[PDB]
């Protein structure tokens, strides 16, 4: 065991390992807060997570397990990874706070006002998107929340997705989560990826709608109102009420809706925004496409081992999910 120290981070304290000196907080949010830090051990900056309220309560202790057990799964460079998980705490009994480490990345790609972004930049950027999401798909983990911010760069382009776990989110979000689905698969993901995309090459969201009604009505208006062939699969009465009861609005060209694109980047485009999921192109379909030419390499696009998401159906006391999050942290293996 190493030695910690304690400081006040803004409201927050926080006990870390000596190993991270140098903790200046990078902001906030409602399920952690995160300093950066410089790593002794290994030159690095580095990023560390401390979760607000891990075992508050049964919902809270479940998704603290949730996120380690994803974190410690994932070992691919296009998707964040643990370089550390920690508590200052010597004993399950004392086990109240959980730290996660990775490596620092700059920013985020919901700041690219200017770099709007050239078409060799927004071919690298879904290139490596779509790599972490093969990946991430391949152990049949979906992300379900893939937006801007959510996707982190370093500033050689190198690319991260963040958490695949648990307005802004509003705006990339399949048609098929919003109406109530319960079964939608992998490629809800494929359409947040087409909406950012568009983004990148355009500088402006899509589908900026104000609310669940009227997002549905500017994707509507682009891909068009549903035919026969998918509302032959709605199993949802009140959605299939809905959808007949609008207005017709007919499939609109892509190649004029994004005028002056790389005309690759529109058929591309055209087979992720599809409105019936069943259709719309995957992640490995997805990386060959031609738009990808250049960056395309099957010896170098891999799937990830088996997980075991047969916790997500067990429920479970306070004490117990504590405990397995726990087992998770003293058994963590580093990597080289
Ligand atoms: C494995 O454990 C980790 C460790 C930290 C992070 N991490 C992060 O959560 N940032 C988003 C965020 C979420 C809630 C509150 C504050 C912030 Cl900045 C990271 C990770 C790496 N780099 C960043 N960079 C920050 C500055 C960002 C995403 C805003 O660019 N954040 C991810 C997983």
């Amino acid at each position: 065991r190493p030695t910690f120290y304690r400081q006040e981070l803004n409201k927050t304290i926080w006990e870390v390992p000596e190993r991270y000196q140098n903790l200046s907080p990078v902001g906030s949010g409602a399920y952690g807060s995160v300093c950066a830090a410089f790593d002794t051990k290994t030159g690095h900056r580095v990023a560390v997570k401390k979760l607000s309220r891990p075992f508050q309560s049964i919902i809270h202790a479940k998704r603290t397990y949730r996120e380690l057990r994803l974190l410690k799964h994932m070992k691919h460079e296009n998707v964040i990874g643990l370089l550390d998980v920690f508590t200052p705490a010597r004993s399950l009994e004392e086990f109240n706070d959980v730290y996660l480490v990775t490596h620092l990345m700059g920013a985020d790609l919901n700041n690219i006002v200017k770099c709007k972004l050239t078409d060799d930049h927004v071919q690298f950027l879904i290139y490596q998107i779509l790599r972490g999401l093969k990946y991430i798909h391949s152990a049949d983990i979906i992300h379900r929340d893939l937006k801007p911010s959510n996707l982190a760069v370093n500033e050689d382009c190198e690319l991260k997705i963040l958490d695949f776990g648990l307005v802004a989110t509003r705006w990339y979000r399949a048609p098929e989560i919003m109406l109530n689905w319960m079964h939608y698969n992998q490629t809800v993901d494929i359409w947040s990826v087409g909406c950012i995309m568009a983004e990148l090459l355009t500088g402006r969201t899509l589908f900026p709608g104000t609310d669940h009604i009227d997002q549905l009505k500017l994707i509507l208006r682009l891909v068009g109102t549903p035919g026969a062939e998918l509302l032959k699969k709605i199993s949802s009465e009140s959605a299939r009420n809905y959808i007949q009861s609008l207005a017709q609005m007919p499939k609109m060209n892509f190649a004029n809706v994004f005028i002056g694109a790389n005309p690759l980047a529109v058929d591309l485009l055209e087979k992720m925004l599809v409105l019936d999921s069943d259709k719309r192109i995957t992640a490995a379909q997805a990386l060959a496409h031609a738009y990808f030419a250049q960056y395309h390499d099957p010896d170098d696009e891999p799937v990830a081992d088996p997980y075991d998401q047969s916790f997500e159906s067990r429920d479970l006391l306070i004490d117990e999910w504590k405990s397995l999050t726990y087992d998770e942290v003293i058994s963590f293996v580093p990597p080289p």
